[PDB]
């Protein structure tokens, strides 16, 4: 060439050149995954592993478009996997790395094995209501049925797909009315119909939980994980999986990996049901192989509340990252003319 590739750091590096290289968000989730899955996958395997950090995949293109690649394995949402995997960002999986049947629909692709999920769901103010409140995309629609102040996120995500939903359009053809212009049309009309009734656009889920605290909203579509920690810190709020999107969190491994073989016989061990079962012992979310439910043998009570759960997954329908990826720009200027 003609630049330095390498600088002089008088340091000497403190790992191994067999270390496989796990990146995530840093923190409590960092640090929740290391304990459950990562540290007793690696004691197992008898092989050695180093800790980093990012907090965009953006950051792993760059190392595949500069031909600098560091990790093996990354940690991304579902939403990304199609946009990093059209630009050559990750390496195409083993076929048998993970059985599909084992995890909920769309959670597992051929560049991406999850490891938890989370759900979008309605939830709402027993003060207000009682036990009956909104038990669908249409009651929580329904301004007439259930008159009072909702709640939406300012972020489409979920949104469009629960105006759908409210125009009587089954679980699972969702994406498939979604496909045409006229069901577009009609997903927005929807939500503008709506939207007099909408008294916040909540912005992070944080907002969302001490939203729902305080007794601002009446109903709310929201992460589960935050209306859950909010009836635990003392909210009058009840919930319900039906109608709820379920999201997906996991692992890709980076195109050109420096230990591509072995960080691939780490990634199908972290998979395995007797690691994600502890993944909810430290944080709160929902193992994603629901083999590891046959291991945590939690009460009815504790199930229902699960994202993951086969009781729940059967009352809702997956996030299709692929329709997102396509129709990301349409969607933001049409939501963003509904709140405003």
């Amino acid at each position: 060439s003609h630049h330095h590739h390498h600088h002089s750091s008088g340091l000497v590096p403190r790992g191994s050149h067999m270390d496989v290289v796990i990146a995530s968000s840093g923190g409590g989730w960092q640090e929740a995954q290391d304990k459950a899955l990562w540290a007793p996958a690696a004691k197992a395997l008898n092989i050695t592993y180093t800790q980093d950090t990012f907090q965009n995949w953006a950051e792993a293109r760059a190392q595949v478009e500069s031909g600098s690649v560091t990790w093996d394995i990354i940690q991304i949402g579902i939403a990304d996997e199609p946009q990093a995997k059209a630009a050559g960002v990750l390496e195409k999986l083993d076929p048998d790395i993970v059985n599909k049947a084992d995890f909920p629909p769309g959670s597992v692709t051929d560049s991406f094995v999850a490891n938890s999920n989370y759900s979008t769901l309605i939830a709402w103010n027993k003060k207000t209501y009682g036990d009956n409140g909104p038990k669908s995309m249409a009651d929580f629609f329904d301004v007439k049925k259930f008159p009072g102040k909702r709640a939406l996120w300012n972020q489409p995500i979920g949104m469009i797909e629960a105006a759908a939903l409210a125009l009587g359009t089954p679980r699972d053809k969702v994406y498939e009315f979604l496909s045409t212009e006229e069901g577009r049309k009609a997903a927005i009309a929807k939500l503008t119909e709506l939207a007099p009734s909408v008294s916040v656009w909540w912005e992070s889920g944080a907002q969302a939980a001490q939203l729902i605290k305080d007794g601002e909203v009446d109903m709310i579509i929201t992460w589960g994980g935050r209306v859950q920690g909010a009836i635990n810190d003392g909210a009058n709020f009840a919930y319900t999986f039906n109608d709820a999107q379920l999201g997906t969190d996991g692992y890709a491994i980076v195109k050109g990996a420096p230990h591509r073989d072995a960080a691939m016989r780490f990634l199908k061990e972290m998979s395995k049901a007797e690691y994600q079962k502890d993944l909810p012992n430290s944080f709160a979310t929902a193992p994603a192989n629901m083999k590891a439910y046959d291991l945590a043998k939690y009460t009815p009570e504790k199930m229902a509340t699960m994202a993951s759960a086969p009781e729940n997954v059967a009352v809702q329908y997956s996030v299709d990252p692929n329709f997102w990826a396509k129709h990301a720009k349409w969607a933001s200027e049409a939501y963003d003319n509904v709140r405003l």
